[PDB]
């Protein structure tokens, strides 16, 4: 399974962790040179375990789902904590069984849950490397609502930027300084199963959408996405969600 450690870190490395965690994910074709997840899978084959080490060195180990890259829960020390919802708890069955304690989160792992419990929206938290070195160190000591806050920042360092290039970039760019995300990195975040469904539509329709996705972009500026041509078919995403989880 894959590790990262925020000792020493810079954006090469970083890149380098992104990389395993993708080459970690099993896929047996590609849609238009991207991987495709797989439908389903069965057992603990279902879960990659991400080893994390803040700048101390302390560690949490995240339970991530390989049929769509969704953290389903985490370990810090003893203690297992796992999402609210009916995937973390099948989870549960096949990760951190030797935890001698197990915590439900009070709420399931979507970005609107997480944002409601955080009190904030994701607009407003600041990513980056440092961030993420302070999302592991709020883990390792139980608070739901600090939980929330750190949760938030951890999927999109990491399940965030596995999916899109750009993402990637923009943490990369965040290294030594955390930032708030841009617009064009929430509508992607948020964009990710309707392009997987489209990408996959345009395979036996000539590369062409069948209903166009709408981004705001770059500048923020509104923008349609048409066929497989664009650069966030040719050169952006990285995996795409099959359409059986859709
Ligand atoms: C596919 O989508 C692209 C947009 O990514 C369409 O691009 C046309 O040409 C340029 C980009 O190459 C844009 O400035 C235009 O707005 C589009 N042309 C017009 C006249 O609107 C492209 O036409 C689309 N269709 C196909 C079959 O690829
Ligand atoms: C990114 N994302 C959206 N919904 C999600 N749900 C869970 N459980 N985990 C995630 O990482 C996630």
């Amino acid at each position: 399974d894959v590790s990262f450690r925020l000792s020493g870190a810079d954006p090469s490395s970083y890149g380098m962790f992104i990389k395993d965690l993708r080459n970690a994910l099993p896929h047996t074709e590609k849609v238009y040179n991207i991987p495709l997840l797989l439908p389903s899978v069965s057992g603990a084959g279902r879960y990659l375990l991400m080893h994390l080490f803040n700048y101390d060195g302390n560690t949490i180990t995240v339970a991530v789902d390989v049929t769509n890259v969704y953290i389903m829960g985490y370990l810090a020390l003893t203690t297992s904590y796992f999402f609210n919802e009916p995937a973390a708890d099948l989870a549960s069955q096949y990760v951190f069984r030797s935890a001698r304690r197990k915590i439900t989160l009070p709420y399931s792992g979507n970005y609107e849950r997480l944002q409601i419990a955080a009190g904030k929206p994701r607009e407003k938290i600041p990513i980056g490397l440092p961030a993420l070195d302070t999302a592991i160190s709020t883990l390792l000591h139980y608070d739901s609502t600090a939980a929330a806050g750190a949760l938030l920042v951890l999927i999109q360092t990491t399940a965030e930027a596995a999916r899109f290039k750009y993402i990637e970039q923009q943490i990369q760019e965040r290294a030594y300084r955390d930032e708030v995300p841009s617009s064009a990195t929430i509508s992607l975040e948020n964009s990710w199963s309707g392009l997987s469904k489209q990408i996959q539509l345009a395979q036996g329709n000539n590369g062409v959408f069948r209903t166009p996705t709408v981004l705001v972009d770059s500048k923020g500026n509104k923008v349609q996405i048409t066929n497989v041509t664009s650069n966030v078919v040719t050169s952006n995403i990285q995996l795409l969600l099959n359409t059986k989880n859709i």
